[PDB]
């Protein structure tokens, strides 16, 4: 129900923000890719983490409603044709296959220009600073995974490593570290503990995908699923020693049911 | 010469900032595109009337890069299969053609992050919206381009008119504001004036390209050229009167060197 609650109030807002003003399939489009589905674990993760620390609701759900319009973005301009080419997204046609590629392609680009309006909002200098920065590690992430299927070129373990912890590990690093600025604690060791984390779920992620199943460089096919695996629980396990030692007992639960729904694929 | 040290300074700043990190395409082409040529007047503009404001240096450079590499990340997407499809950008093969589309989608979205990144060390909430708010009103501009080429649809003068506003004017609107800003003035004039050198900017273009030939809807076809012209000369003249008025005289000069140009063609 807490966790519901939670994400009703990011839906409503998502829709406020995305409520077409101008006639154009640009907003129906960036409307339909943020509503066709999500288990919005970033938001719920922010509101989570500022709720144990007992941060302004407000300011909160700037920062949550902006790093889930980023996600968005970020999985539209993935889902293109030039890059990943998906028919499909949350089980719905992309947004390309709906709207055409150039309007899928605008919808993108507006979707991150609102989640740095949003983030604007809040007028935390250091919070837009380190969304900025987030912002391009994901880019460059992106990028190193492009790059790495598609040249020919020596990609060692490190590098894989280091391609997960920007294209994935960024923005759960920058969810870990926001509310904390926002209550004026040093950010800097749970920054750390939310690329961890979202290394692990990229790594859960790759396996859920074989299952599924049932080129890319990615982490299994470097390390093999045993050791793929024993590095996210490890991260995972240091993160949850991490987010209890800080006395964050709604999240700690929040990334136990997480963990438990991972375990029982 | 003076022109000249203000835009070498930009060249330097632009070449460190894209100075690649990681061994990526995408940062080579990022520096490619930003490189290849360029008159740089939007930063050349917001370098001028911060200079006639007498502004601190570094956060005007900072400002004046921010808006090059916004405009760069722009030029990258509008040229893109999808939307444009141009083959040629500044005389030189597009970002697109030298590097793939899926290389030169990044390159984009890259520049807007560093761009962002940019305006967020100047440290001022009041410069990250208005920022924020004009990266999404040239958004929109774009997508009203697009869309009102591309669907069969009602369009008015008046939609060609905020068309262009949005997706011209909104950028120079910025280069004109954020001196003041910076000089905590009250920008709000000079925010108007600047969206309409912006409009009058974009409908010198629409003439040029006529000239230069020697589905889109232009205000020169809405309206005709004599129309246009004079709209864009009325215009020119408000912001010329709107600048000397402000004792803005390196920017008045600034702005007489262009309109020069312009007629010579």
């Amino acid at each position: 129900h807490h966790h519901h609650m939670k994400k009703e109030k990011v839906e409503e807002r998502i829709r406020e923000i995305l409520r077409p003003g101008w006639d154009l399939l640009t907003e129906e489009a960036m409307l339909y890719s943020a509503t066709v589905g999500g288990k919005r674990i970033r938001p719920l993760l922010v509101l989570t983490l500022g709720e144990d620390l007992g941060v302004e609701e407000e300011k909160l759900l700037d920062v949550a409603v902006a790093v889930e319009l980023f996600h968005t973005a970020s999985l539209i301009h993935d889902d293109l044709p030039p890059i990943d080419n998906a028919d499909f997204r949350r089980g719905k046609p992309s947004c390309h296959r709906t709207y055409g590629e150039d309007i899928a392609l605008l919808a993108g680009d507006g979707l991150f220009f609102l989640a740095f309006s949003q983030i604007s909002k809040i007028g935390n200098s250091k919070i837009f600073e380190e969304f900025s920065e987030t912002a391009y590690k994901l880019l460059l992430g992106e990028a190193m995974d492009v790059e790495f299927e598609r040249r020919k070129m020596e990609v060692s373990q490190e590098m894989v490593e280091r391609m997960y912890a920007f294209k994935t590990g960024a923005l759960f690093a920058f969810c870990f570290s926001a509310p904390f600025i926002l209550k004026g604690k040093d950010h800097t060791k749970m920054k750390l503990l939310g690329e961890k984390f979202g290394v692990a779920f990229q790594i859960y992620d790759d396996l859920k995908d074989i299952l599924g199943s049932f080129e890319k460089v990615t982490l299994v096919k470097k390390v093999g699923i045993q050791k793929a695996r024993e590095m996210a629980d490890k991260y995972y396990e240091e993160v949850l020693k991490g987010i209890e030692s800080e006395g964050l007992f709604r999240t700690l639960f929040l990334l136990k049911e997480l963990k438990q729904m991972v375990e029982e694929r």
